[PDB]
Formats: C-alpha cells, sequence, structure tokens
C-alpha cells in the first residue's frame, strides 16, 4: 500500500517563432524578465505537464491572461559566447536559482515557483540554441516522504480546485479550523496538517517535480510536523488524496530542474529557422516553386530536376551570354560559368544585358558572374578571364595563350552542356572541337545583321561541317557570324532564348520513334529572320571533310595535340590537307 | 619718317586638356608656379606673337626646353568661388603683378618679363574660367618714345640672333666698347647707346609690349639717356632697327596685359570640356554611334531619329516590360515610362529582368525606370505606380479608381507608342480603348506557356475584335494571354524582342504600292509556338460588333465617359449590348 513519492517534470516548453524572432530584435538593440500564462486546463491527454508557451510577448510587461490561467514569472540569460553557453556550470547555474527562490519561499510559499532559460543565438545561421529549466529544490536531501492513497474526495478536490482557478496568485492553500480552504499559514497548518497543491503534471499518481519546493518550505516552517494529508489538485479528473508522512535516509538541498531535449537527452535544445526567417532561402524558396508550379499546372511529364543540375559554360559575356545566362537562370540552371576576355565598354550596358554605366572598365567576364548573384544569390556564378585563339591569327606569346588551352579543357571538362557564344567562325573552332573530344553538347549561336543561327552537336554535322551562308547570298545576310555584334538588337534576344529553350528540349528524353520530347521537337539547326518574322528548322550530315570533327582532324588532335593547334591556328590551309578538302 | 612707338601682346594663349586635367586634379588633392618654353622660331606666319603652351607640364618643375627655347616662370591664382573670380579688381590685380616685376627689373632687366593666369573650375560641368594676364609697365606714363627708322643691318641683327639663342635667359643685350654684344650694363648702355630686345611679336613694325617693360627699367637707370638705338631683334626676317628719342608728353606706372577672348573683347575665356572628359557623355556618344555605324555600314536608309525620339510607355513592369525596355534602350529610345501598381517580389528577379534580389519588397513600376538609369543613365526613365481596373470587377473604391482612369489617360496621352503588357484579356480593355480614343498606336504581347502574341493597332482589328484562342484549341495553346505569366521563360524574350523589332518597322516609311518599309515587313498580328519552333503572321480586320474599336462602343465613351468605362468594367455584358453581340 505505502510507497515513496515520485515526481514527473514541472513544465514541456514551446517556443514559438515569435519568441525566437523578439530573442533576436533584442541583440540587435545580461539577464531578461519573462513571464507566461499557464493554462491548466486545456491539457492534452497526449502530454504529460502543463505546457509553457513562449513568445515575442513572453518578453513584454503587459501580457494578458485569460480567466483561470497562472501567471508565472521566469527569466532568460543570453549569452553572445557560443563557448560560454557550452561551458557553464549547468549544476551550479540551477543551483543559484534554486537559491532565489528558496529565499522568497521562506517568504511568501507561493513565490518559490519560477522558470529560467539560458540561450545562445546565432543570428547569421538563425540557429538557436537554449534550455528550460525549473528550480526544484528538495532541503533536506535526506528528508523523503512515504505516502498511503486515500479514497477520492471529490467534495475536497472541487472545493479545492475553484479555490485555484479564483486565486491565480496561490500554489499553496489549506483548511482552516472550520475546514475551510485558506491562504497557507505555518501556524495554521501545524494544527489542520492538510497542504494543497495546484499540481502540473497531469502524469498519473506522479506530481510535478515543483512539489519538492512547497516541501522543502513546509518542512522549513513546520520542523515537527511529520505526518500530515497532502491533495494533489489537477484541474481535471486526476486529483488525489495522499497519506504522508516524513522519513530521511541518512541542510543539504539537491536542485535538479533542466528540460529533457527532443532526442531526451539532459542537453540544450537547437532549433535552425533559416528556412523560415532567412529571406536569401524564402527567396531561393519561390525561384524554386515558380518551376514545380507550372510543371505541375501544365506539364507534370518536364523533368525539372536534369535542368536545374546542369552546368552551363558560356563562352563570352557579350549580348548573347547575358541574355543566355538570364534565360537559363529563370529556368533553374543553378551553375554557370562565363569565360570572356574582355571589359565592359561604355556602349555595352544598352545592349550587353548584364552591365551598367558603372562597371565600365572593369573585367567583364567576373563582372557578369557577380551580376548574376545580385539577381539570385544562390547562382554559382564564376567567371574566367582566359582568350579563345582564332583561327589563322599569328600566334602571339605562345606560351600564355597555351595555358590559354589547357584551361579551356579544363573548362570544357568540368561543365555539361557548353554555349559557344562568340563573334566570328574563327573563333568557335577551338573550342567546338575541344568540345566534340571531350563528349560534351555544344549549342551556337550565330549574329547576323537580320538573322542568327542556332544550333546543336552531341551523328549531326557541326557549325564547321558544311558552309552556313553562300557567297552569292544576300548583303545583310552575309553578315551573319562575321564579327557583326551590334545588329537590330531583338536578334540577341531570339537567338539567346531559342537556344537555351532548344536545350531544355534537348535535356528531356526522346519519345522512342521519333524526334521529340515532352517539351516539343529538337530540331539540328534553327535559323531566323527579322525582316520577314519567321523561322526555319534545317538537318545536316556530319560532313567527311569537316575541319573540325573529320575522323582525320579528331585523329590529329588525338595524336599530336597542341602541336596541332598550334600550327593549325597559325595556318588553316594546314587543316584542309588533314581533313582532305585538297 | 618719326612716329610713335605702338606696340602688339606680347603672348598668345594655348591651354592644352591636359593643362585643364592637371588643373582639377590639383583642385581635388592659393597661388601656383608655372613654367612655358617659348619658342621663337617656331612662329606661324598667321599669328602676331609668340604662342604660349600650357599643358598639364607648366605645372612641374622639371620640364625640359629644347635648344634655342626661351623658359618663362609664370604662375596661377585659382578661385573656388565664381563670384571671387567674376568679382576681382582685374586692374589691380595685374597692377600688383607689374609691381613685382618691376622690383625685379631693377635688379635684373632680364627678370621683369612673366605671365599670369587667374581661373576658376567649375569640375561637375567641366566648364573652366581663366584669363592670361602679361604684366606690361610703362613709368612714366608720360613718357612716350619717338622712332626712325635706320637701314637694316642683317650683320648687327644675325649677331643679335645668335647672341640671344645662345643666352636663353636673357632678353636684353647691348654693345661694348669693342662693339660686341654683352649682357646689359646701366653704365656701359649709358655710353654705348644700343639696347637689343627678344621681340616676341611678329606683328610688321610693331614690337610686343613687353618693350614698355625693359624701356621702363632703362629710364629708371639712365635718366639723362634721351637719344638712342633700339633694335627689336626677331628669330626670323622681321627684326629691324630704330631710332628711338625719349619724349613726355605731360612716378606715374600704367599697366596693360590682359589677353582678348576669342571674340575679341577684354574678358575671361571660358572652355567646356564636358563633351571630352565627362565620361557619361563619352558614353552617350557610344551608344550613339553603335546605330549610326550599324546604319551606315549596314542599311544607310534607316531612320534612327525616330525610333530614337519615340516616348514609349510600358503598361506593367513585369517579365515582359522588362525585356522589351531593355530592347528598346539598345535602339536608341530615350523617353521610357514604366506603369506598374506592383512590387518586386523574391520570385521576380530570375524572371523580370530589371531586378535584384536586394530590391525586393519595393514599388516595382519606380524601381524599373531606376534600373533603367543604372544602366544608361541619361535614359528619361519614369515609374508611376497606378492601377488598370479589370472587366468584370467589382468596382472598388470608385473615388480612386477614377483618378487612376484620368491619370492613365494623361500618360497614353503625353506618350507616342503603347505597350500593352498585362497578364490578362480582361487588363487590356481600359487602355486598347483609351489609347484607340486618342489615336496612338498600340502593341500588345500576350503571353502563353508554349506560345504568345505580338500585334499592332493604328483600319486592321484590335485585340478584342476576335477572339484568339478557341476553346476547341489545345491545352498548352489556352494559356495564351490567361493570367499565365510563369511560362517557359524564353517565351518573353521572343514575345518582348519581337514586339520591338516590329515597332521599330512600323516606324520607319512605307514603300509605296507595299507592305513593307527598309526594315522588312510590318505584319498586324505575330504568333510563335515553342513545342515547334514557327511563327505564323496573321491579319484581321475590324469588327463591327467588337467591344473595344466599334463604332458604337466609341461613340458611348464619347458621349458618356466615366459612367460608360464604371458601368462597363462591373458589367460585361453591358458592352455586348452597346456593341451588338446580343
Ligand atoms: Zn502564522
Ligand atoms: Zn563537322
Ligand atoms: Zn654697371
Ligand atoms: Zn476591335
Amino acid at each position: 500500500s505505502e510507497r515513496v513519492l515520485s515526481y514527473a517534470p514541472a513544465f514541456k516548453s514551446f517556443l514559438d517563432t515569435s519568441f525566437f524572432q523578439e530573442l533576436s530584435r533584442l541583440k540587435l538593440d545580461t539577464c531578461q524578465p519573462l513571464t507566461v500564462n499557464l493554462d491548466l486546463h486545456n491539457i492534452p491527454k497526449s502530454a504529460d505537464q502543463v505546457p509553457l508557451f513562449l513568445t515575442n510577448r513572453s518578453f513584454e510587461k503587459h501580457n494578458n491572461k485569460r480567466t483561470n490561467e497562472v501567471p508565472l514569472q521566469g527569466s532568460i540569460f543570453n549569452f553572445n559566447v557560443l563557448d560560454e553557453f557550452k561551458n557553464l556550470d549547468k549544476q551550479l547555474f540551477l543551483h543559484q536559482r534554486a537559491l532565489e527562490c528558496w529565499e522568497d519561499g521562506i517568504k511568501d510559499i507561493n513565490k518559490c515557483v519560477s522558470f529560467v532559460i539560458i540561450s545562445f543565438a546565432d543570428l547569421k545561421k538563425y540557429r538557436f540554441y537554449y534550455w528550460l529549466g525549473v528550480p526544484c529544490f528538495q532541503r533536506p536531501s535526506s528528508t523523503v516522504l512515504h505516502v498511503r492513497p486515500e479514497p477520492s474526495l471529490k467534495g475536497l478536490f472541487s472545493k479545492c480546485q475553484k479555490w485555484f482557478d479564483v486565486n491565480y496568485s496561490k500554489w499553496v492553500c489549506i483548511l482552516d479550523a472550520d475546514d475551510e480552504i485558506v491562504n497557507y499559514d505555518k501556524c495554521i497548518i501545524r494544527k489542520t496538517k492538510v497542504l494543497a497543491i495546484r499540481d502540473t503534471s497531469t502524469m498519473e499518481n506522479v506530481p510535478s517535480a515543483l512539489t519538492k519546493n512547497f516541501l522543502s518550505v513546509l518542512q522549513y516552517d513546520v520542523p515537527d510536523l511529520i505526518d500530515f494529508k497532502l491533495l494533489i489538485i489537477r484541474q481535471n479528473e486526476g486529483s488525489f488524496a495522499l497519506n504522508a508522512t516524513f522519513a530521511s535516509i541518512d541542510p543539504d538541498m539537491k536542485v535538479s530542474g533542466w528540460e529533457r531535449n527532443v532526442q531526451g537527452k539532459l542537453a540544450p535544445r537547437v532549433v535552425d529557422l533559416s528556412s523560415l526567417l532567412d529571406p536569401l532561402k524564402i527567396a531561393d524558396q519561390s525561384v524554386d516553386l515558380n518551376l514545380k508550379l507550372m510543371k505541375w499546372r501544365i506539364l507534370p511529364d518536364l523533368n525539372l530536376d536534369i535542368i536545374k543540375n546542369t552546368k552551363v559554360l558560356l563562352l563570352g559575356a557579350g549580348t548573347l551570354g547575358c541574355y543566355v545566362s538570364r534565360a537559363l537562370i529563370a529556368w533553374g540552371v543553378r551553375k554557370i560559368t562565363f569565360v570572356d576576355n574582355g571589359t565592359v565598354s561604355y556602349s555595352n550596358p544598352v545592349r550587353q544585358a548584364l552591365y551598367n554605366f558603372e562597371d565600365c572598365g572593369k573585367p567583364k567576364a567576373e563582372l557578369a558572374a557577380a551580376s548574376l548573384k545580385r539577381i539570385f544569390p544562390l547562382m554559382d556564378a564564376t567567371g574566367v578571364k582566359l582568350s579563345i585563339p582564332m583561327i589563322g591569327h599569328k600566334l602571339v606569346n605562345e606560351e600564355a595563350q597555351h595555358k590559354d588551352f589547357d584551361r579551356l579543357r579544363a573548362l570544357i571538362k568540368e561543365h555539361d552542356i557548353i554555349f559557344l557564344l562568340v563573334d566570328s567562325r574563327e573563333s568557335r573552332w577551338l573550342p567546338s572541337l575541344l568540345s566534340n573530344i571531350e563528349n560534351k553538347t555544344v549549342i551556337n549561336a550565330a549574329l547576323g545583321f537580320d538573322s542568327y543561327l542556332v544550333m546543336r552537336h552531341g551523328q549531326l554535322g557541326c557549325y564547321f561541317c558544311h558552309d552556313v551562308v553562300a557567297p552569292t547570298d544576300s548583303l545583310t545576310d552575309r553578315t551573319l557570324d562575321q564579327m557583326c555584334t551590334v545588329t537590330r538588337p531583338g536578334v540577341a534576344m531570339m537567338a539567346s532564348s531559342l537556344a537555351v529553350e532548344l536545350m531544355t528540349s534537348l535535356l528531356q528524353t526522346k519519345y522512342s520513334g521519333s524526334e521529340t520530347t515532352v517539351l516539343g521537337d529538337i530540331p539540328h539547326q534553327i535559323r531566323g529572320f527579322l525582316h520577314n518574322f519567321s523561322i526555319l528548322k534545317l538537318e545536316t550530315p556530319a560532313y567527311e571533310h569537316c575541319p573540325a570533327c573529320s575522323p582525320k582532324v579528331i585523329e590529329a588532335f588525338t595524336d599530336l595535340g597542341w602541336e596541332f593547334v598550334k600550327k593549325a591556328l597559325e595556318h588553316p590551309l594546314y587543316l584542309e590537307e588533314i581533313s582532305g578538302l585538297s
């Protein structure tokens, strides 16, 4: 029948985002007073103790309890040094608190109840470290308590329940000589012998650990009282009466009270609210949803990941490079690398869509990358100042130009799709080969005053298989990929987007027995004309004597290497001997 | 035979851009010492005096004359207050100088020669105010000089010429008792009676005014010497000998020396070097040349001014508004006005081409304008936060929404071409009408997941004449202008550029007997599709019962006005009664 009284944690903590926000606002503008409003009626069957709710309001003075709520005073100790937090005497700290509670408990037994929070806020990473502590002292530590049940007294319990509901500041009450509930009074309990406590535990037959606190005070006030009646009053059905007696197993005061973290261990609790409060992450979120939402409502069969995870390499941060990098981004592409040897000129900003008047004179390639990051910070934008040697062009400073060759491979390599966005035919050679020899997909964008050309090579022909423009062609036609960068503006815009939309269609699985995907066709070549507003799709087979993808040529580069390039670059006729046009 | 000696200005000033630059560098980091190197041999037949060349080097100590050059010490007085400059005693200042020269002249006759510059630099406007002053004193003022020619003595002249060439620091020489050229010596000239001066004037028979300076010293050194021989030595053929005699027409010292400005008046000289040094103007220059150069080499028959001088009004600073304003700029368009009621959202920057992560939350319309100005500072970019009410949409707050209506007219009015770049059909009505009622050209851009539509109205039909998409159409087709802003990115890019290239072709004079200009066609409607990479041009006649351009409708708006709109907006069926679809 008998037993020793065991307890349960007084409270469970619930810190709302608003709490942590307020916490931060204050760190950017010691000890801090808090105040909660306990609701000992609204307790989920699922929990074991009164839930402690902390929000940005707990910090304030003017809180506003509702009928039947019990206001509870508390505090928070914030630390700037994460080490200080970690290296604190968790034990000593709770003990220093328990001493303050004990000091007030001997003045008003109803004031030995309080909570405390230790914390460290990592405002940059939005990580928050905190530990809730409820001062629970037992003095003397030797004194335990033997108890025996007593058949319920719903009459007495209810009586006490109403009393505590009304007296929202009291945690203990007793009976006077007329058997009526009255405030705790040492000399009166000494005789009446019945102590009633407002339990914050639901644990069946196990009172809150705050019980130890009051008992410590009781003992101090009535050394002799060794036998009595304990009533654990709960604002529900669990209220139970007990036949107490004070024992003593061999002034020593033990203190407990730290809250077990999520995992169940006795250590701090950490919460990462970056996904919620980090604008930069909330930003990254939306960019994502735009596509997921787009897919979901109009094209569930769209593969977004592939596009997102493609590492694009843009050769040229000029007019085309900008509009292209612009369209890629908007598709989700997160890895983009710019390769341009020049710098931003006065006449660039209005045409090349990633520059401002202020960045004139500065290195172009590395600035475009910087510009994507302003638009979208998470972007993996990189700029490399390297030079692509042209065919039929006296090698200048062979050493350094050689490095530019090796360095250009390292790049055509670490990437998935290569965008060839240069001015002239002569500057497409070296890179197209390197990209073929590296088994990479190449998309080409060429500009003409009126027209443009977009195409791919992953067998289909490459740019250099067959000529594009004939001699007997139009004047405004022959300006195609002819070092003609300044054209009717709109040309680069279309050429760009089509070049990107082709890369995204081509990146989707093709329907067996057909040349299409969920996004439409996957043409080989696209040709546009502004004076008539038209587009044409043409396909062309690999040519046997092409100076770029011909077996003999690839062979040559494979066998000799740079010696071949160097020679080819300075002497174009040479390539024609190798290919077989001769 | 006789006459009175007249003079000519000692020097002519030439301030090189480098001078003014150095001048500035110093103002951003009193009196300043200058030093020039006169070249009295290299004198253009066209000039009247030795040219004084000032550059950024004049400021320096280590200048480096060339053989036969005469170093001349000078100074500059700079002013920060333009008023101080203006309100200075030009007369007193030159006189205070002449006094210093006179002080050194009596110590070494060869040191009474110097120049001075007063200036005010307007570094922001690149305007420079300066006045060159050459201290020329005549003392006493009463003493003039009667002179009579003397048959050349090329022997004597040459003798003196060599002497001055060698003695680059001397301005005067004389003959000793052995009839040999020697440095000036008061007691020696008192007897030898021949004074030779290094003339800096080419003026036939008129010596430099610096002559007065030496004569002033001569008089002071030899009060008695009343008759003598003056030799005006020029480093060429004009050297002439004179029979002098000192007169006196009734110590008073008059001072002259200020340089006549470009116009010939005796005031400061002002030079505006903004077109040269203003990066912002040099910038504006290039943007200009790009097109002039483009026209010149590929299309001399292109009218650029028209495009440049068009005041474009963009309704919507979303995805379309950005790419469009982007293409316009690059064509030269300098007046662009953005009209958008919303603000920049997290998911915007990657799609809407004129925004950065940093400007999220801020008012969209006014920010796009700000963004064009960063790209190109001279742009006349304006942003207006106004709202375009939708058809079939419960009027909300009639008053303010009314203003938004009146204010939208003021704009569709002060502009030349109107770009309709909104999300839905419902938001194109009010503006399309207003733009028709205002006789303005309207270009429309509609977005669909896969497609887009661009068209114009200046009789051809308007957007609302005939339906665009049918019900029995494709799923990915019916998303056209269906509040579908998030589509395959490239759509807005093409839709935009084509919309701008159409406006530029349509802005060029049409070849009589044909529907084309120097830039190509001028379609009514352009339709594009991404899944197949195609474009179509369709034309459609004005419809009799169109709810926007139908005679009955225009009539209605004309007759009633806002009362009509308000009613039409809230009740679409109404419009159909008016038009006649009923
Ligand atoms: Zn008492
Ligand atoms: Zn080939
Ligand atoms: Zn002497
Ligand atoms: Zn119509």
